[PDB]
């Protein structure tokens, strides 16, 4: 299951890399966020000595990952100068799948090095809802849009005819991706728990809903309409439905009291601070319906493409996506419901 | 060269990995020397406490660099237990263009990351490392040597590397080279290595103490004759061999000891040298076993020699290298000497 899911290999040509102007404006709205984490981090003084340990978690091939190392180490050395010590030295862990296209990440990262804190990046492959780091190994954890996407699927049986919770599927559906989620939420803080140091950080943004119930167009509208794409292909029976039937994603937007309360239970990391944002789903800077779908399916199609193609086949790949932007810009005119995230920042109560 | 420098990136059939049948054989002569290494951390004691890091520099795509992490863990899970709640962390380091992807692929407590980079610079947090392992990796330089221009031409015309046919400041180039980089290697590693801690590394080099005795530099003369005579046929630039020199180099047992000794941070607990076959020769066929060894000759120099000459008429090169190897030689080559050194920070 993890074996299969990661973003658009290479390279970038239609893949994750070039389609990351969305998450990059999510952490744009988040920077701040990391910066005031950084700060309390040399609040903590224990930290100052004698190198900082910093990780981030689920970081595709994409140039939104480096642009955090930058601020941490932009941060970091400013603080620096102001503590007139220069003993700071800075370790970033890079984490995904396994299946993640590291080489194009690396040769991203090969770049950006070439300075009062030298900086080590280290690229860590596995999974998150697991152990990956020695005890006490970070001081800072970062994540965005990586925590959502389950272990494994929620678990004749059917969720018809949709990928996802949806109006018409009742009602251990929306039940399952509940329970699920704090299945694999609590193994990852759990997790977690015994990697961070004691009265450490953690900045987490995943996207979420602000609805109470998930089944509301602005909350599962991606996989709604990608469940629509496939079912119109098995009306032209270019795919059977009883694998559509079958196949429902391995991931979940919740909503805040839900997070919250999937935190407190598990009382390793207090809530520093949650709260809840929603962006324009996509610019929205152009006035032809085909611009705003493209730029909007190839961005889509980006960080769903292997899960799904794994399910559905490689070769048939093209034809739904296309069939998935003229849904967009013919059948809802350009026009998209609002994208929630949730910026959640947590420190170790050990 | 730190760019450009990569083994064979993928998973078959040239690929390094899928050629490490002479490498698999060094790594089991100096799994004592790492067996014993792994064991003196624990007689150091304060690494019991409380994870232990370790560091692979230069692990290609090849499956070898698992084999040193899995002696380090199953050594340490023997020692935990008459001790009586531990962590390792080994770090895969190798520079940018290697195929991490295959690397990872072969790659599915123990927690391992990668770390790309050289390691002629900074790569780790200063005193982070308990233990340093690297095999085969450190003889290559960061450039050609300096000394081969211009003179205002020039100078190793018309070969890769130190031969018979070429002036004398050669041996003094390469030589000189070679001690700049490793300096900064061990001035570079002098930093991270916790105190009183360990460094196992493995290099080839010659037993004859001159540089250009066939015997210790032989794969770069058989190359490099196999380049020269794809010239002849004009299907090469000419002047391309001759300016261009391999950025590697094979020490004496010796000249390495000076440079350990000159930079005082580290301090020899053993050195020694073996000579493995260069090929078996268990086989009967000269042109079938000739080419396994063509093949892994293949899997580390096709791409900084490609670099040069480019990748067109690389499959015509080593065509010709194996017929060199398998007729005139008939199958015959000098075994090649390889170098154990075992390490501890002076400090
Ligand atoms: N269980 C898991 N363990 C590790 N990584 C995971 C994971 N589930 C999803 N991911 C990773 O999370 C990533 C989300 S895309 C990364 C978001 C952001 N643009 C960034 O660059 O940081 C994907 O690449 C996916 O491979
Ligand atoms: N200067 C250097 N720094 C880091 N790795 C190097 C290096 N020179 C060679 N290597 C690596 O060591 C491995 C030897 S196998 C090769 O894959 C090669 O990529
Ligand atoms: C659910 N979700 C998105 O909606 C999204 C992602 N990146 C984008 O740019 N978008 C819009 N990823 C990574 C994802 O997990
Ligand atoms: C110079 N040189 C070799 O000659 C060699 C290597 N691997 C082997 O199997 N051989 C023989 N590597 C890694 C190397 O750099």
């Amino acid at each position: 299951v993890k074996e299969v899911l990661f973003m658009n290999t290479g390279e970038g040509e239609s893949s994750y890399v070039q389609n990351s102007s969305f998450t990059e404006k999510v952490a744009s709205m988040a920077m701040p966020a990391l910066e005031n984490a950084v700060e309390t981090l040399f609040s903590k003084d224990f930290h100052l000595f004698q190198a900082i340990n910093a990780a981030d978690l689920g970081c595709a091939t994409g140039p939104n990952t480096f642009a955090v190392i930058s601020t941490i180490k932009r941060m970091m050395e400013k603080k620096c100068r102001e503590l007139n010590c220069q003993t700071l030295e800075l370790q970033v862990y890079m984490n995904d799948l396994f299946g993640n296209d590291f080489n194009t990440l690396f040769k991203g990262l090969s770049s950006k090095v070439i300075e009062e804190v030298s900086c080590y990046v280290m690229g860590v492959p596995g999974s998150f809802h697991g152990r990956l780091f020695p005890r006490n190994s970070l001081h800072l954890v970062h994540s965005s849009y990586s925590v959502h996407w389950l272990t494994q699927a929620p678990k004749l049986a059917l969720n018809k005819g949709r990928i996802y919770i949806s109006k018409t599927s009742p009602p251990v559906v929306r039940e399952a991706y509940l329970s699920q989620f704090h299945e694999d939420f609590t193994m990852f803080l759990n997790a977690r728990s015994q990697e961070v140091v004691p009265n450490g950080c953690m900045v987490l943004i995943l996207r979420g809903r602000q609805s109470s119930d998930p089944s509301d167009m602005q909350s599962c509208f991606i996989w709604e309409l990608l469940a629509i794409a496939i079912a119109e292909l098995v009306s032209q029976g270019l795919i059977d439905e009883d694998k559509l039937d079958t196949f429902n994603i391995p991931c979940y937007f919740p909503s805040l009291e839900e997070v919250k309360d999937i935190v407190e239970r598990d009382g390793s990391f207090t809530i520093d601070h949650m709260e809840g944002f929603e962006l324009d789903s996509l610019q929205m800077q152009e006035n032809d319906k085909w611009v705003r779908g493209e730029k909007f399916a190839k961005i889509v199609r980006a960080f769903t493409e292997p899960i799904i193609s794994n399910q559905f086949g490689h070769e048939i790949m093209d034809k739904l996506y296309d069939k998935f932007t003229h849904i967009v810009v013919s059948d809802l005119e350009a026009k998209l419901p609002k994208t929630t995230s949730i910026i959640l920042v947590l420190s170790k109560i050990v």
